[PDB]
DNA sequence: TGGCACGTAGGAC
DNA sequence: TCCTACGTGCCAG
């Protein structure tokens, strides 16, 4: 009777290693993101920030982000956004990027409360707030959890960093945010979905690869977006499906030996697309190594031209 | 029996002196004349170019100008425009400011007939080349030229610097561009309108100061717009009606004697609003006139020990 | 105190020009020396032959030179002799060990090591021909005189000796003065044993070198002595031999079903993949290819005799 | 002359070459280098490209990696910043062999992309490649098109090669001379003879092999010299202005002719004013030889042929 | 002893300092004072090693002092060599240097020429400013030098060039150009340098007057003037080379910013020996008092910092 | 003969470097040369120089060279010789020397008395180095003092390198009635030959031993230029007792090329010249290409070239 | 597939 | 001890 939709973080206009293809490959994820949110025809859509990567965004992000959130309200499917970091102006009367979907999107900073067919239920958020007013937040939060109390299903949106899912640097503690059925997080790139104060906490996490760090996640855990069904009086693990997305294929090296460069190369050959290859590569290689470099996106790993004499045990 | 609006040049996002109230005015005059422009309901609108001051505007700007075009559409007012130089893509795939008002407006880079009450017009016009494919514009213009042969009244669209009009640089030369009816023209901020090649040619300006330059070239000529009728069959400056716009006036001083600063102090009375003052002031008087600061927008003048 | 005995390592040896036959002597090296590392001895006496040539792959130098960096690097006191292969044939020209000299002690003479705590003599000298041999003995007879005065004396050698070797060898047994300890190095196999008032020892190669050493391996093992010396007295009770994985070889004779399916059990058993040698009857030959993939390098003769 | 910054261009040493075989020529190959390197020194410039075979073979003699690492350390410990590029001969062969020139990671940097050296007090960038063969030059022209791109906002730019360019080198050459983008200077390395001259606005050099490697650069090393470069760079130009060109005395080489007295007295002349035994080529008439023959002791090696034709051949003027 | 010479350079004779006659005179007359000083010592040869005269067309007293003092020199059959310096090098062919007004008196060398001293034999080489433009030229013709001097046992080299480590910018030769010569008669520098060098000695006569603001303490530390080398034993070090001083114009530095520097200023000019030169810094706040002071000084000038 | 006699020379403008070519700084150094080899083959008595012996304050080397050179000749030849300072060779500023100055150990620099004894007899000199207009009076003066120095000599020489008043229109310093009675007036600053009888006796102009403007080309076709020689072994002295030796120099061609007959006539101008000469003149624009031809023939072209159609029919 | 270079083994003085 | 010939591993085109 009833399904919603959790994304976050699609940094769009993110230009990587200032490459045309990486530009190209955020676009074409949150595209991706989009067209299955279309199959999936959600009733809900809960955003938690950082749709743009920058301020003054790209006239190509604002384009296809605008047409994106354009073809999800034409569909009626709701759609719900709070202000990541880098969509918070910092000049006064600096509008948001956000700005530019007033028309498709509810910009929330409060509450509301969303009649679904056939129910009612609860939604609250704000924007990101710093580190330095982490006291004004917390009178927003007991505030959120009063409005809320009489509310089966409540939500909260947020997008912040988190004290134990974030070591340093957090705007928040675990124990800081009130009881609520479902954590609509964002600030994280790694998917984060586990049981929590009587309840149950997400990130979403980024639809694409933003630094070389997350490059595995996208392997162990994968990279893309949460459904939740919300059907049931109960919210678990289990009645929420992680959707994931193909995105740019990023194959780490470190060629020592014979071994450890055939593996490299075989790595490459199993690439559907040509991928970023990053780590070490002893000098003795690199030569022969260049031979794939048709085969290879582009190379970022650091020569060594030191010789180890490291043996595992 | 028929008019329309040659308006170019609004650089809109332009932060001068990265002023907050300078990315205003600009803002402010741009709705300025697109309220007269809704007053006037004009069959057609030709904007030349350099709507926005950069490839990335201020998000405000494009809100802007989305709302104002999206205004004039839905009041049934036809509106072409062409690339101005801020306006034109880097990088292959960057895309133009311009590209996110595709719904209202038409942008240009070819041939279109528009049918008006109760005649047919010829419009072309292209995106602002360089200087250095000149030759390549010349095969486009020798081309406009041919599709226009059998028109009476025809409209070119541009936004370059010619020869006579801007001495260097300019990319066209003015025995460059073929016989039409209006010379829709854009990157020069200054207004010019003169008669030319069996009609008449003219550069629309800035709608406000883009440079410490124009101070006075609004006060003299005025900046604003052109609302040209071409209700007959011919065309001269008697059916062009140049709007004025009120925007920010600059006050030029300079101080080394009591009669520069009084007499200063009197053209700042005289304007109606805050100035911006520029030249050059003796040290001597610095923190007298600094008692005067609130009736000044900003103080950008020159400390002067010797004269 | 404590001291490692370890030499012919021969460092660069591409056995049958493969890359990873060059490759298994760097590892077992690398090995030694990575165990050496743990153990923190006050010294390494290395007994010559730690390059196989005079001229040494590139590779196998900056193993090296980064090797006993380390070793000098951990406080630990290096000293070699000069194997056969690290003696120079032009005049002029340079031993590969010259690379080395800042991190180790080449030996030609007497050295007293003053370690914590006590004062204890090494000498010894590079490689010499039979021919020199007259040449070598004052060199023994007097390095019998300047440690004379001594508790502990050690000598470094890098020879082949009569018992030992028994063609060719370029010492009798009954050459060598009364030492603590002999720390040997010419020959391949671990040889360790009570001898002159005192210990002798070679070290042995730290990989395969022979087709002939390959159980040599199985029943002594290869790799190196971890002598103590704590004691004022030394015996075989205070020698280690700490052991090596190498490369493993199997001998093979297929004439029949018989031999061909022990074979086979020989190779499946093995760590690591095997060189194959001996003899294979020519039916046998197309399938003997099938095995290709768990075998190294197939150096086996295909005789069509019946 | 000064300055803000200076640097060295040298190649081509060829350590341990051992022509015909002989002790005294593999010595005279490194006695040149050693040269050079003391030269290097008491001109204290702020940096020194190598542009390659620094080393004649890939598994070089001992002597030749002592004295190699023995001089870059030297330059190493002035703060005299050096860089190099993969010669032919520094080319491993087989995967996993390493290159001689890994023996110097210490004191040298191996080049193979770009870098922005900081002197005092400005601001240029380097760039430059290993060895590629003919077989491979498209591969090698993405890579050119590519250090145009990152030196266009540069002001001083210089490329590091070893390779053959087309006109310098006839057969063969693995570069057109249209290949390259502008540097400002072009440090060159797989020719053995000197070449400066303007090319490209800026200016191309091939710094030329440090020693007579074959019996063919004998006169080349006589007018034009042989030994390094040393450019100064101080300005934003750059011409053959400001290029010293700092030459070595080597082993030296006398060609013969010996067909009459006139001949054979200079001939001798010529080896008796010798410093050091000389390398004897040309030609001898038969006749002439067993008189030859008492010089063998005053030369090094005779490499010359010996003509027992009759020449009725004769000179105008 | 029973042989001896002289190594003396850059005159620089009608250097006018602000087109004053009082700085040109000092000029002259301290040149005329090494001369005298020289006529004391009556050294068997004089090596000047060039920039005599400041100019290529110098000033007519110049000219006449030059010769007046060559010769007096020459009369007393004293040898003197010489070499053109810079400002002594003809631009245009047919153009004469002003040093062959002196052929009377003085030998001008672009070779080798033999001294012969009592009682003893001795070599002489040496060549004039050439540019840094032409430095292979000038390779070959010291290659050639050394050729002739082979067999010479008591050798030097007269030259008037900047050396690399010796003057960074710009030098026309790199210290291991010049072969092994006994004696480095050198010029082109302005201060006093003095060193054993490949297997000898090199020396830079130096400035016998001030001719730029740099060497004001320079001549405080070494003093200005020229060399006088013995040379008669077999081997030659610097123990075997008196430096004679020539007494010449101060210049005096100030630095007015509070009372301190100030007095301390007019004190330390007051200890001049001869008018002094004043320059330095002075406070706006100061700038009247000096000039009330003005009178016991010939020149006033000082840099506004 | 002689038994007595000396020589007059003036204005060899030393270092003169006219439309700065070499071979015209030569000429000028030249000439003089070959006037002192003659000198030399006379064997005279004594040479008065008339000034601007150098062209210029501050000459070039060569010429001091030479200069130098040449007066050793002659005071080697125990001949002594009398200079007053010329235009050129007087100094500006208050120390700076001049460059005569560099000949005191030759030569008697003269701005006063002095009375030369020669073989057997005695003859009064006086001079005085170049004054301008401005100080006339004070030349006249000095003047008043010469007259009355030698009123009790026979033979008394008056040296000077001034304009006369009739001899050279505007400008002159001095008038012909200004200077006193004398044997021979030494005269200078005047680039022709001036000899005539004067004032009871007789006045001379040597004149430029070159030709120093383009000028003076035809002064020294009709008159020749060179030096004086005058013997006075007499009491008198007349015109009868002075030969001009004439030195030959430089060659000056004029042309007027308007149409074929004066190309023509400038082109046989220009073949009967001994050596390339310096061309000067007008040549229509019409001729020039066609006047190209003789660049080779030709020192150097200073020429006019006119476009202008003349209806110049006189 | 040809080289190409290293390594292995038989031989000469 | 040298060197030769030969076989052969491994990158080449």
């Amino acid at each position: 009777h009833m399904m919603f939709v959790h994304i976050a973080d699609n940094h769009l206009g993110y230009r990587q290693y200032n490459l045309d293809d990486r530009e190209k490959d955020i676009y074409d994820s949150f595209k991706l993101c989009i067209k299955k949110i279309l199959e999936i025809k959600p009733d809900v859509v809960l955003h938690s920030g950082d749709l743009f990567n920058d301020l003054r965004p790209p006239v190509k992000a604002l384009r296809i982000a605008m047409q994106a959130f354009k073809k999800l309200h034409e569909n009626n499917i709701k759609v719900y956004i709070v202000a990541g970091n880098h969509e918070m102006p910092r000049r006064l009367g600096e509008e948001s990027p956000l700005a530019l979907l007033k028309d498709y999107v509810k910009i929330l900073d409060g509450k509301d409360v969303i009649n679904v067919n056939g129910e009612e239920i609860f939604i609250c958020g704000t924007y990101y707030h710093k580190k330095s007013k982490r006291e004004e937040m917390l009178d927003k939060l007991k505030n959120f959890e009063s409005e809320a109390k009489n509310y089966k299903k409540k939500i909260l949106m947020l997008h912040q960093g988190i004290n134990p899912y974030i070591p340093l640097d957090y705007e928040l503690e675990h124990f800081d945010l009130p009881k609520f059925s479902y954590y609509a997080l964002g600030h994280i790139h790694k998917r984060i979905l586990e049981r929590f104060n009587d309840g149950i906490l997400a990130y979403s996490g980024s639809t694409e690869i933003i630094y070389r760090n997350e490059y595995e996640d996208y392997k162990k855990e994968g990279k893309g977006f949460y459904l939740v069904d919300f059907s049931g009086n109960d919210l678990d693990i289990s009645d929420i499906e992680k959707i994931d997305i193909e995105c740019r294929e990023f194959v780490e090296v470190n060629i020592k030996d014979k071994k450890s460069f055939n593996e490299a190369v075989n790595k490459i050959e199993r690439c559907k697309n040509k991928p970023v290859v990053f780590g070490k590569i002893k000098r003795e290689f690199k030569p022969w190594f260049d031979t794939l470099k048709d085969k290879i996106l582009i190379n970022k790993a650091i020569i060594v031209d030191d010789e180890f004499i490291d043996m595992p045990d």
